């Protein structure tokens, strides 16, 4: 049960000033776009006579708002999370296409993490009469199959081990957890943590395109009007700003393994043989992908014709997150 959305980042000012470029995607409606689309002036098309069609669960064009992306991706998940089920939201795509803008955003235009925390704080506050709710978050990096605490950068990578604990809960040893008293501090914590991500080998103040950033929100709740019990619910909402998708084995082991696991989940014959074990990222999300965990991937693409190749790749990647139409072969 994997949901795929596409978000086309807007042009920059120079990009729009060179329109030599041309818009390589036409967002027809809320569910279908056209890649490499035909030429929109009837006369000009007639002169040219002298494309790929894509349907996804939800489309966001250059001018969509952060609130529009949030309400149509992760807000519908919150109920699951408060009912005790895990939920997961990815930002996939090539570097420069708006992954970090969508997940983290800016203090002026906050992204999915921020708005998720805002709505969750409100929800906690409304159901305070009947529920005891503990809300906490952590924010880690997977780079070159090494785990770093983006909110406690002084803990040694070897001390951050993925543990499958009791029940069916994946955890990370010695990973710090934080209870921001407010939304302002949620954003502060996002920004500091992003500042802690691995630098690009090239220039500076440049997060490496190979950095996975995994935010995790742990929601635990318990009945307040019953008697003293051990019944609780405990769910994890994972919001991931993935490494860049553009073209040692451990550099992009996690990205490739996420791809392979999505393949397996979309194929009914191998959906029970998902290779979560093949990387840090997929191991961390062993109980945070399959049908059980509501999973939505936000594919982020560039409208610029300059990015034809990568964008097409990305779209085709999104296109193969669709369930395979198998046949019930007999004998
Ligand atoms: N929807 C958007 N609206 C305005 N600016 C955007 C949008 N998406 C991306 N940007 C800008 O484009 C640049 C690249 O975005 P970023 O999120 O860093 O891409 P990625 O994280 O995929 O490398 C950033 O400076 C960001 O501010
Ligand atoms: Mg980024």
């Amino acid at each position: 049960s994997i949901s795929v959305a596409v978000r086309v980042r807007p042009f920059t000012e120079a990009e729009s000033n060179r329109l030599g470029l041309r818009k390589i995607i036409n967002v027809v409606d809320d569910r279908m776009l056209i890649f490499d689309p035909p030429e929109t002036n009837p006369l000009t098309k007639m002169q040219r006579n002298a494309e790929h069609r894509f349907v996804f669960d939800r489309l966001f064009d250059e001018d969509c708002t952060q609130d529009q992306v949030y309400r149509n991706t992760t807000q519908p998940l919150l109920d699951s999370v408060l009912d005790g089920y895990n939920a997961t939201v990815f930002a996939y795509g090539a570097t420069g296409c708006g992954k970090t803008h969508t997940i983290s955003g800016t203090p002026e235009d906050p992204g999915v993490i921020f708005l998720t925390m805002k709505e969750l704080y409100n929800r906690i506050e409304e159901l305070k009469d009947t529920k005891i709710i503990d809300i906490s978050l952590s924010y880690l990096e997977i780079y070159n199959e090494t785990i770093r605490d983006l909110l406690n950068p002084m803990t040694q990578c070897k001390n951050l081990v993925i543990r499958e604990d009791a029940n069916n809960k994946i955890s990370v040893s010695n990973l710090s957890r934080h209870r921001p008293n407010s939304v302002e501090e949620v954003m502060q914590l996002i920004l500091e943590g992003n500042k802690n991500r691995t630098c690009s080998p090239t220039e500076a103040n440049a997060t490496s395109s190979r950095s996975h950033a995994v935010l995790q929100i742990n929601v635990i709740q318990k009945d307040r009007t019953g008697d003293i019990t051990e019944e609780h619910t405990f769910a994890t909402l994972s919001i991931i700003d993935l490494a860049g998708s553009e073209r040692g084995a451990n550099i992009n082991k996690s990205l490739l393994a996420l791809g392979n696991c999505i393949n397996a989940l979309c194929d009914p014959r191998r959906r029970n043989h998902v290779p979560y074990r093949d990387s840090k990222l997929t191991r961390l999300l062993k109980f945070s992908l399959g049908g059980n965990c509501k999973t939505v991937m936000i594919v982020c693409v560039s409208p610029s014709s300059q990015h034809y190749d990568e964008t097409l790749n990305t779209l085709k990647y999104a296109d193969r997150a669709k369930e395979i139409k198998t046949k019930l072969i007999r004998n």
